[PDB]
């Protein structure tokens, strides 16, 4: 219950996107034009691990093709048409605690101006007060102007305030600034809280 003055921060490439599918399917018709068997399991694995551009490598140079002609083949692809972004089918538990709770949760980025519509076709416009992208100008990465910013926007906690982006990334700017994280990982931060899922992250502050 109770949740004092916290404040959120989202990502918005992974972390609440599940579009992996929408660009995944662009390479099973890469795979496919090779006559190579594409299996989306040892797919979401790999592309987790490495690249999307190893994983042709990886392909062609085992297969006796060439990754020069399967580059241009990941090109002419139609499932970048036939496909859409999802809302991470899961993740509007916590964003309703949260919300509830009076969490102001934000979002950063490098995505464009296009950011901001998809939020507010799936649904969840409401739940980032407000949303940085590529438009924003910040600093690479790590990038502690972006976390003072938000703060200074509503009079926020640096400490109070907790970064999710599932990387080991999300500790250094953090660590800089700061504020904390939340990560599925280890890193070697006191601001770092490993989880497993994303209702994890009310266990937190319910004393897990």
């Amino acid at each position: 219950g109770h949740m004092q003055k916290t404040a959120f921060i989202w990502d918005l490439d992974g972390t609440l996107l599940d579009s992996y599918e929408a660009i995944l399917s662009g390479i099973e018709e890469t795979f496919a034009q090779f006559s190579i068997p594409y299996d989306k399991e040892k797919v979401r694995e790999f592309i987790f691990k490495y690249s999307v551009q190893d994983l042709l490598v990886r392909v062609a140079e085992d297969r006796n093709l060439d990754v020069e002609v399967l580059n241009q083949v990941r090109a002419q692809s139609l499932a970048e048409k036939n496909a859409q972004v999802v809302l991470m089918p899961g993740a509007r538990e916590v964003l309703a605690w949260a919300d509830e709770s009076g969490i102001q949760q934000f979002i950063y980025t490098h995505k464009g101006n296009n950011a901001f519509t998809i939020l507010k076709d799936l649904g969840v416009e409401s739940y980032f007060t407000e949303i940085l992208t590529s438009q924003s100008g910040f600093v690479r990465k790590p990038s502690p102007e972006a976390a003072t910013y938000l703060l200074d926007k509503y009079q926020l906690n640096s400490d109070n305030t907790y970064y999710i982006g599932d990387r080991t990334l999300d500790v250094e700017f953090a660590q800089n600034s700061g504020i904390q994280s939340i990560n599925f990982l280890e890193s070697t931060y006191e601001g770092n809280h490993r989880i497993q899922a994303l209702a994890d992250i009310s266990r937190i502050f319910e004393t897990k």
